[PDB]
């Protein structure tokens, strides 16, 4: 378990996304009062503390095509027209499904298109996965199980970026297994047990509902973190898969950075305290 803490670089292509949003989520309500029943003065200050904008910003800091960013609103209409020729036909379909679909992200939307194929006109866009920061660095980091013989265990924050990285290595190197942090049922194995053969089961998907108490085998010697996450709850739980004393070589713990945004924040900025 050696610490190296590498950042990630923009694009223009994010940036683009990223300081883009200074401006909506820059709302002009805090820092004008819209008018209300009687004299909100603190009501609109706490009405401040929306957290999707924190949250958003950690999703935009991580891959951005789980963002609205392939189809635009009229995209879906096609896929609404092109969808009904199927089982999917009740009495009155054709606005909700479109208003339904239109709230599923790009991720949600290309893994049905391709997994029940009713539309399949415009389901892929040259792998926009591969084009992201994070998954470039990944791409250069897939080289250190060039060289040599190596697996990784690699964690995630939210679903969606699972879903992406289990199509991000159908393009690379093959993927076989997304071991999900809704796997707590009853002590799993099928899906931890058949694993280390040589290149045809190589790397494999870890969450973090997926808990610390327990471990597995440390012969999965590098280990990457795509984010980065908010208390001590699995701050060394979750990173303490190879802190062995039995270990016969160099064993790195990875974790993903970026430029110039908030992630770089909270992987603390600030100043400590001579006291």
């Amino acid at each position: 378990k050696t610490r190296i803490i590498e950042f990630c670089e923009f694009s223009e292509e994010e940036r683009r996304r990223y300081d883009d949003f200074a401006s909506k989520q820059s709302v002009n309500s805090l820092l004008v009062m819209k008018t209300n029943l009687d004299t909100n003065a603190n009501l609109a200050k706490k009405k401040s503390t929306a957290g999707f904008v924190l949250v958003q910003l950690r999703k935009l800091a991580d891959h951005p095509m789980l963002f609205r960013i392939h189809y635009k609103d009229d995209i879906l209409r096609q896929m609404a027209k092109a969808i009904m020729n199927e089982p999917q036909y009740k009495k009155a379909n054709e606005l909700y499904i479109f208003e339904d679909m239109q709230y599923m992200s790009d991720i949600e939307l290309h893994n049905l298109c391709c997994k029940f194929p009713s539309i399949n006109s415009f389901q892929l866009k040259d792998e926009p996965w591969m084009d992201a920061t994070k998954v470039r660095k990944l791409k250069k980091l897939l080289t250190n199980a060039v060289e040599n013989g190596d697996r990784v265990v690699l964690f995630s924050q939210f679903t969606q970026v699972l879903d992406i990285l289990q199509l991000v290595m159908k393009s690379l190197n093959l993927k076989f297994l997304r071991f999900d942090g809704s796997t707590q049922v009853d002590f799993r194995q099928d899906l931890i047990d058949q694993f280390y053969a040589d290149e045809s089961i190589n790397v494999f998907l870890l969450s973090t509902k997926a808990g610390g108490f327990g471990i597995n085998l440390a012969c999965a010697n590098m280990v990457i973190l795509y984010d980065v996450s908010f208390n001590p709850f699995d701050d060394l739980q979750a990173e303490d898969r190879a802190h062995r004393v039995g270990q016969k070589k160099e064993v790195t713990v990875y974790k993903f950075v970026v430029k110039d945004t908030i992630e770089e924040h909270i992987q603390r900025l600030a100043n400590a305290k001579i006291a």
